[PDB]
């Protein structure tokens, strides 16, 4: 004869899972194939003692204890829905019993303080997360964005789900559960601009979700949507009566959504320990339910109660001692505890190894969503890395997208239209100048020649000819100069003007100075006039000189974003020394059209209408350019037009009518 | 003899919530006193039959099967925590039994499809978010915040409150779930702007998440933190290993909280049912235990065992059929519910009342802390809308803040004391153009002044005129005028500037032509001129007619946030009408110095010329400036005025000031 064992169970036929219809075959299945072999347990017969529960705790802690307070006495009980198994794990330290949950995926059974004698089949829900992050790394997401219905389980997860993260060089970035509402959720997803969303939530919750980020055209190739793989294949083309959206309204919006599940049953053809196949154990089940598949409800976890009182039968003999197990005895139960710790074998649903948690780990699987159909792509393995892609994310642009928009400092530079035509009216002036500087030179014997004074309209010209040159370093910005010859252009722009204009007012202000006192002395303050200048030029080198600095604009630009940088070189003290030079000049522009003005009665009466002009364009355009600094294409342009203009009429002024009298 | 009637108890001494230590002597206390009454139940006596949980659901389904298998019969349960109160409640309609939980304050309790035999004596933690959206809709809050611990409480409440707020005329702005360490909540409380938080948590994530509010400075005058008042006083001032901050550093992070906590205890003197009160409850309850009420545990939770005894005790005299009680009758339960929901009546914790969900409802006393120490606040109850302000809620701006930052629409208006010397210098040169005239008048025969055409110089002197009067519509922004007359500013400016510049210009230049005929007719011209700048003028206010158009720039200059906006009064097609007049004057302005070049050799001619030379430069080089600056104040409207008064100065003196120094 051979002494029994008895095993109570749970099985819930109703409810939330209804998992008992596909999962009490496949323990009497298992039973059958456990006792007809002759050397697992020949000493001992094992039997099962069966109560519903309807995943209810109510329903459960009743039949619980109608199978604890009662003969038989049992030696392990199997719980298959999370509040059952919870509650009977919790409540099993006080009676020295084993729990073998087969179908319980809560992550707070994880914990062995208050769950010192659980083992389950079923893996965790967080064993999601070592594949998401395994996911992101591969497409590098360090900012995300997580949402999570509020139930039993979810909770956790996503604890889980951050203690993975902060050890991945990833953060998370917005996070918020949403009980019955999921709108201000999806409204912070679209105000904090989350690409990628973890969302966990059920199929109600789901279909309650999409309807409303597709309300506000949350998704397409800038969102990314991680979910479960429990939702049931063609889900989103269900009555949804508090969804307002359709069909068509809803595909769209959940088109490329990735999903990671768990694969409870193995793949492999190979033989197990039962000596058989998964191909061949879901027809030999299959053939023992009174419904269908589709509609037996826990028919993906019906290997996992197989696999589970498989692995009992195992530790259980090792063990082999059983006759004599009372609800007061620690030390039995601490022997099928080492035994079922150190329990390794290959079963219907793959290589059962359980970790110290005292679930087991598996293999997770990866799908896509691509055009109503779900595609798998890879599978994962939280223990070896072992990652199988496949190669079949079909994304919308070939690849995809990443945490946030990317801020590119971009350049402003002169039209380069403006700049060409500024500086061939540079060129032409400095022709014209070098020619009149020549027909003067040539013209040192004529009369009307030799009484307007050369010497002095030559340095005119020369002035004019540099401030003309001053003209192209006041474009290079960087479309055609380097941030180290950059200071070179800064300096030259300085010089230049300085100089040109120095010379260009002296000689034209000595002369009128002449008229006024007389009405070779003259070249002393035409040089003077140049000395102050190159001194207090220096004087502002030294003490504060010109250096690149960057302006940023307002970012703003229509995936990435272009913030505006404006190339300045300009100094500290820069107002102050711009002003007190523009204030010099005004004093002398003012003194000179004065003295123009008073001493009107060779060929120094018509200088004072080209000194009244160049006087007022510089004055009217020193202040422009100085409020103009913010944009460029039109401070430079008034600059260089006024630069130029002055150049022409000075010159076509006091040089032209020489040549037309002499010609 | 007496029919006696058992009563099973679980007391947790020990856990998170160690409130059998006051509340079994509170239950013995009720016991003897319900049984020394000849009164309540003279047939039957009330006994106790008590086992320890240590608010513990393993340690809890042991005893309670150990008292449920085993005789006698028990005819109610008494839990104490919400996790033992949540699993014996389900597990009860198994038996057909009452539980009367005396300190769980779960929301999921309240219902009654898992629990349809419960009551408690222990308000839920719903109870006080009635209390805070009548401390909302008070302060005109309609943008709040929320953060939650990881409990079975917590996650509800906010439920309940998301509930409550919708349907109040509030909505929420953030939420999220502190779990483990409050890092990314502060910082996107921070970053999202909440300056209203509701903070549920358990004292060691409130050490916790201070000790991160003051390092990111998340606390002052322009924030509020809602939390809970079950902390014992002076809570902050305690070691904080993972806190690094300090005392220093927490008192001043915790700062003028509000802390809504219930009021366990009859602060009256009036009398009860058993002919007690709270002042003499609690001399009777601390002469039973031998420890002390502030070591002691549940010493502020035994008032809602002895009124749940006391409700008992009624509630089952009016059911009178006990000694008969089987596990398997579905008709005495329902005789105690009905009897129990039927249950009001003054006892030591106020007035019982058990709401149709099983739970009770009651007075939540509200509290702030102000230096250190909290200050009571008014009462509220979720019924009768009562509440008792005492006037003691001290902010720090002298009232309480708001949501989000005030949005205020700024108009930005010249200097005021550059307009008021342009406007001197404007009107200086109208009184010396009406000296010129008035001279040039009087002075009609002189040949000196026969020859200057004074028909002419007259209408450039008028032009001048009307330009510079046109400075004062320029600067009319607001700061001077309304959206009403507003239109009228932005026509006058236009009339006066077209016909000015007309009068000036074109009279000028028609008085070159005449000189350069040299090298009545005149009036043709002079008259033509203005009569084409009166037709465009009109074709443009008939076509598109200028209408004030605001401009809004970036909001800056920081809690009010100044929305900037631009005062302007510029057409659809604005720019277009504008480039073209600009251009035809220009092309006129290039003819006109043209001809006067050509006829530099050819009285009051070379003046003219040098006029319309200055005059053409500065009109060319100020209005393009004026059309970019658009975007600024006080610098278009500086190069305009200056331009237009220099330019009539100068056209002015030019021509007039010879006359008079060779007419003298
Ligand atoms: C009244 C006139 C006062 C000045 C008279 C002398 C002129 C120039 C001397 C001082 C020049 C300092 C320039 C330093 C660099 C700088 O900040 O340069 C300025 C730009 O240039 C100016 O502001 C100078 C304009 C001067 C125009 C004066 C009128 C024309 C006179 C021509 C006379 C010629 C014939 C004479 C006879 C700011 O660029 P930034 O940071 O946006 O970077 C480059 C951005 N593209
Ligand atoms: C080249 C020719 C240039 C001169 C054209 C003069 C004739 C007609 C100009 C018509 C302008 C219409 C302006 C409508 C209102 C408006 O928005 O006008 C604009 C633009 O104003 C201008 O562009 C005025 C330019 C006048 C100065 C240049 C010419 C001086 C000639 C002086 C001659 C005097 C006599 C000589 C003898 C500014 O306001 P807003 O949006 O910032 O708001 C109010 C802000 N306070
Ligand atoms: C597991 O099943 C396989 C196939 O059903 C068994 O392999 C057969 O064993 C029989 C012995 O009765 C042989 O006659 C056949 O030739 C085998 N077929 C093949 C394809 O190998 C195998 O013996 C079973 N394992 C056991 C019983 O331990
Ligand atoms: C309730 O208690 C009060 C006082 O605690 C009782 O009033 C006293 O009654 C006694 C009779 O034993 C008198 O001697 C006292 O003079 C009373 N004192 C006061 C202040 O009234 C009252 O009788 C009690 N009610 C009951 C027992 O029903
Ligand atoms: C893989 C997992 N197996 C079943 C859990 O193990 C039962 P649970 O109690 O842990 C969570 C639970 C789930 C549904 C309804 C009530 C509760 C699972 C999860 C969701 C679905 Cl839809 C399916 Cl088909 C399968
Ligand atoms: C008013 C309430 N009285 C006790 C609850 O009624 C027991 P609970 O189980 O419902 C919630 C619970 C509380 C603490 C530890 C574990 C659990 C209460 C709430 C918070 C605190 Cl910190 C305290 Cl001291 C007291
Ligand atoms: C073979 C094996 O892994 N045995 C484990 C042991 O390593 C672990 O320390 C113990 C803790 O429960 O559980 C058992
Ligand atoms: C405290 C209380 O309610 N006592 C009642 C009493 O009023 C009633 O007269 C009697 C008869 O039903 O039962 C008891
Ligand atoms: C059962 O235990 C026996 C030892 O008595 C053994 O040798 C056999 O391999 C076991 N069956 C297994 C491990 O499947
Ligand atoms: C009290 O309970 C009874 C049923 O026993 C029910 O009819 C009644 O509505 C309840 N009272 C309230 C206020 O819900
Ligand atoms: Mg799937
Ligand atoms: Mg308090």
């Amino acid at each position: 004869e051979r002494r029994a064992v008895y095993i109570g169970a749970l099985f819930p036929m109703s409810g939330g899972w209804p998992g008992g219809q596909a999962c009490q075959p496949a323990v009497e299945m298992a039973l059958e194939d456990v006792n007809s072999r002759r050397d697992i347990l020949p000493d001992y017969e094992l039997k099962l003692i069966h109560h519903d529960s309807k995943c209810d705790p109510g329903q459960a802690t009743k039949y619980l204890y109608e199978l604890l307070y009662n003969d038989p006495i049992k030696i392990i009980l199997m719980p298959g829905c999370s509040s059952v198994s919870t509650l009977v794990a919790e409540a099993a330290r006080m009676w020295n019993l084993i729990v073998l949950s087969y179908g319980s995926s809560s992550p707070a059974l994880s914990n062995r303080q208050r769950f010192p004698t659980f083992f389950r089949t079923h893996p965790s829900a967080t064993l999601h997360n070592p594949t998401r992050v395994k996911l992101f790394e591969k497409w590098g997401w360090k900012k995300i964005a997580t949402i999570q219905q509020t139930t039993e389980v979810f909770t956790s997860t996503l604890d889980d789900l951050e203690e993975r993260v902060k050890e991945a060089g990833i953060e998370i970035t917005f996070r918020q559960s949403f009980f019955s509402d999921p709108a201000v959720p999806v409204k912070n997803l679209k105000r904090q601009d989350a690409r990628i969303i973890v969302g966990l939530f059920y199929e109600t919750e789901a279909r309650k979700v999409f309807c409303e980020v597709y309300k506000e055209r949350l998704f397409g190739k800038k969102y990314v949507w991680f979910l479960i793989g429990w939702y049931a294949d063609n889900w989103f083309k269900i009555y949804d009566p508090s969804i307002n959206c359709t069909v068509d309204e809803m595909t769209e919006a959940v088109e490329g959504h990735i999903t990671t599940e768990i694969v409870m049953l193995n793949p492999a053809n190979t033989r197990s320990i039962s000596n058989m196949t998964s191909q061949e154990f879901v027809e030999k089940l299959t053939k023992r339910l009174k419904r269908h598949p589709e509609e037996t409800g826990g028919f993906q976890e019906a290997p996992l109660a197989y696999d589970a009182i498989w692995a009992l039968a195992l530790a259980l003999n090792k063990t082999s001692r059983l006759e004599d197990f009372n609800y007061n005895n620690q030390t039995i139960t601490d022997q099928i505890y080492r035994a079922m710790n150190s329990s390794s074998f290959e079963g219907v649903s793959g290589h059962v190894v359980f970790d110290a948690s005292g679930s087991r780990m598996a293999w997770t699987l990866i799908e896509q969503l691509q055009g109503g159909s779900y595609k798998k792509i890879g599978y994962y393995d939280s223990t070896k890395d072992d990652l199988s892609w496949s190669k079949t994310d079909k994304w919308i642009g070939g690849s995809p997208p990443a945490d946030q928009t990317l801020v590119i400092k971009t350049f402003r530079f002169l039209s380069q239209k403006l700049f060409i035509s500024v500086s061939v009216l540079s060129s032409l002036g400095i022709v014209l100048a070098v020619v009149c500087l020549s027909f003067n030179i040539y013209n040192s014997h004529v009369r009307y020649i030799q009484n307007s004074q050369p010497n002095l309209n030559n340095l005119t010209a020369v002035g004019c000819s540099l401030a003309l040159a001053a003209v192209f370093p006041l474009g290079l910005d960087g479309y055609h100069i380097g941030r180290n010859q950059f200071p070179f252009v800064c300096q030259a722009r300085l010089w230049l003007l300085g100089l040109g204009f120095s010379l260009g007012y002296g000689s034209m202000f000595t002369k009128i100075w002449w008229v006024h006192t007389v009405f070779w002395k003259l070249y002393a303050t035409v040089g003077l006039l140049v000395g102050m200048d190159v001194l207090t030029l220096a004087i502002w080198q030294i003490v504060d000189p010109l250096h690149r600095t960057i302006e940023t604009f307002a970012k703003e630009e229509p995936d990435v974003s272009i913030l505006p940088q404006l190339e300045h070189c300009s100094s500290r003290k820069m107002n102050t020394w711009l002003g007190i030079f523009y204030g010099y000049k005004g004093l002398l522009l003012l003194l000179g059209i004065f003295l123009a003005y008073e001493t009107k009665s060779n060929d120094h009466r018509a200088v004072g209408m080209a000194i009244y002009n160049v006087a007022v364009l510089c004055l009217i355009t020193a202040p422009v350019t100085m409020i103009l600094s913010s944009q460029q294409d039109a401070a430079f342009a008034f600059a260089s037009l006024a630069i130029v203009f002055s150049s022409y009429i000075t010159l076509v002024v006091l040089f032209v009518p020489k040549m037309r009298r002499l010609i």
